[PDB]
């Protein structure tokens, strides 16, 4: 169909916040289905810098992975229709509420959830969470 | 500004157990139900009036059996501006905050039919309600 | 175990927009709706009938009057053991966790009935979906 | 990029037990609570100084009226661009995922109050909290 | 009628784990109602020693006292009938879940929600958070 | 007085979408995730080593075939008091306040396993997490 797959982080905010089930309960609301999941009480620092090699360049990039090694994570991975756009409208942005950030976060680097937002970005991040 | 329309639980809402969280977020905004039927299986009929203006399109006689393939709650709701508002609860499968935004994901199984216009909501009405 | 028990929505839960609430809170427990009537004014008949085991008690005129000063819904649940399970979600007003005890502080309007045994469940709906 | 910013929770938001909904969701966005006053019945004066900017408006003594008419909570709330976040989470009554959008329905009767520039939410924290 | 007042405290801990409306929401949705309010950034040690003088030859006094100025309170004056053992009641305890505690607490020292026992408490821990 | 136990998401949670439900309650509870393991399909020697005190019980096939006509998710929860606050807050279909009491109506469809004791609290979660 439009039935699709793509990889979500818990980021550890949300564990420090006790925001894990409120996060996955809005995706699981939507009728996504949870196909793949680990939890990591702390990921390898090198798969965090994998995950976000794209921004290697930016000011940010060591102070983000910093902080997605400094508590858990949980990755997933969710199918559904058009599961990529609609997950990440889910995401949304910490300026639109109704979405999850937009409900429940407000930093630009603390922000709860990383969704994938193109095919071929949740095709490399599953690889990088899920190889086997 | 007050006005009546016409909302629909669709089966899918009885399949998915989500037929007080939809009735829930039409209560919290302060439009109150004028009249209510619970239909176990909606006469064909009736649905097929009901979406009479769709009959010419490829989806009709799809949509229709999914009309009937459980149950439907037939409500109408009154308010200021009922019917725009109750159109805005309802949303679209991809701006979250509304009905179908947070719980639906489906171009036919969406949950929830609210009426568009003042002539349609006239016309729905009377069609559930005669 | 499957029985089916009739429960009214009392007029206080629409005055306090709780009626989805507690609609919800029996969905969520699996209980499924077979039947359902809204009253935008019970006949006050249908409430003596309702509840006639209490026409000698001193509170009796007072409830009907509360009983009529509002909407109402009656609703047929089906499932198992649905009887005493819904008497237990409809709980009292002492202890959290139910209904009543969640949302309730009154001897009076304490926004749900539910049928308390299977010949009172039989007899209450038959005076509701005759 | 911490700023702080002025709430009223408005009369109807109790009449109609909305009080803890609306304060939650400014909660649930990670925004804290830095002083807060309950008024059984606000003074008036207070109310028209508060709204002064709309005392030549047709609506501005019914407005008054309204938030006489029960109790109100005044709050002032901190966190990170907190006077523009808290204006999008009161939203409006067109805008569903807000406050104003899921719970209100009225041009008057919104639930909420909340500060939209620095000048005014100083001001209004000065208003509220002269202290 | 039965109509009383009580008097509620939210305790630090609702404030650093993010609780506060769901408290007051359970008790709001019951039905009661706020008579009076105060919000203290700080209490007055001396307040939290008379509020919980009854306790003071106690082993966790002073750690509890320690405790209830480690963060902001809230006082509060809740009416309705038989608001005392009603209040009381949604307040529960870490063993039952239904209640406030029940649902939300797992600690004999920081439980969320004081809530007044008798009549004769209601009206003397009134008479400290709201003198006037 | 920091204690581990094993929960189990049961497959039913799964087919009525209430696993974050499940989960948030006792996230709620201030319990957090120490280990966490997602099971499409649980190999079945797994659910028998699991449940292997109800051997000789009637029910025992039926359960285990129950346990593997869906996903689970088995996980390690950390806090005071731990066991028995998990196992009143999985309660009985019977007590509304608890998981069970507010979400379940069955006899072996009941949404969540939690160990009762500290043996079976060690035994548990060795099968589920031998590491
Ligand atoms: N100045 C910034 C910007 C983003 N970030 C973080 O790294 C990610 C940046 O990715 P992005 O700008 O593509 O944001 P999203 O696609 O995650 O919305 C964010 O989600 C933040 O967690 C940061 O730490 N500092
Ligand atoms: N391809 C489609 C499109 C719509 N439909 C159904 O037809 C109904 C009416 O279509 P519509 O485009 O007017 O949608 P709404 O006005 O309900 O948003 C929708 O709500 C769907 O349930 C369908 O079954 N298949
Ligand atoms: N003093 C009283 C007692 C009960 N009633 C009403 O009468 C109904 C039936 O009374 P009941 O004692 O059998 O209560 P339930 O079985 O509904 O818990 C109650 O639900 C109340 O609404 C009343 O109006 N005044
Ligand atoms: N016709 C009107 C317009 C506004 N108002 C009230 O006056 C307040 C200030 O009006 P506004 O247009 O600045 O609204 P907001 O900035 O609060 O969204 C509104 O929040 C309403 O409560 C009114 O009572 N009657
Ligand atoms: N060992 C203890 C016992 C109680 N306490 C605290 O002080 C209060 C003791 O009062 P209590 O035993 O009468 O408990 P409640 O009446 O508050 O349920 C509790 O609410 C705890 O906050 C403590 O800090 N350490
Ligand atoms: N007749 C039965 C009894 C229990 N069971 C299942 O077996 C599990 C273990 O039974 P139990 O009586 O120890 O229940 P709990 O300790 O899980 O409450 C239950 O949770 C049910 O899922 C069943 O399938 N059929
Ligand atoms: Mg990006
Ligand atoms: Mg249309
Ligand atoms: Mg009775
Ligand atoms: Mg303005
Ligand atoms: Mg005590
Ligand atoms: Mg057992």
């Amino acid at each position: 169909a439009g039935l699709q797959r793509t990889l979500v982080l818990i980021k550890p905010d949300a564990f420090e916040r006790s925001l894990v089930a409120e996060i996955m309960g809005r995706i699981e609301k939507k009728n996504f289905k949870i196909v793949s999941m680990k939890f990591w009480s702390k990921a390898p620092r090198n798969l965090i810098e994998q995950h976000y090699k794209e921004h290697s360049e930016q000011s940010y990039f060591n102070d983000l992975c910093d902080f997605m090694v400094s508590g858990p994570i949980i990755s997933i991975v969710y199918e559904g229709t058009d599961a990529i756009s609609k997950i990440r409208r889910l995401q949304g942005n910490i300026l639109t509420p109704g979405t999850i950030r937009g409900d429940l976060a407000n930093d630009i680097r603390e922000n709860l959830i990383h969704a994938s937002d193109s095919e071929d970005s949740a095709v490399d991040e599953i690889s990088i969470w899920f190889p086997e």
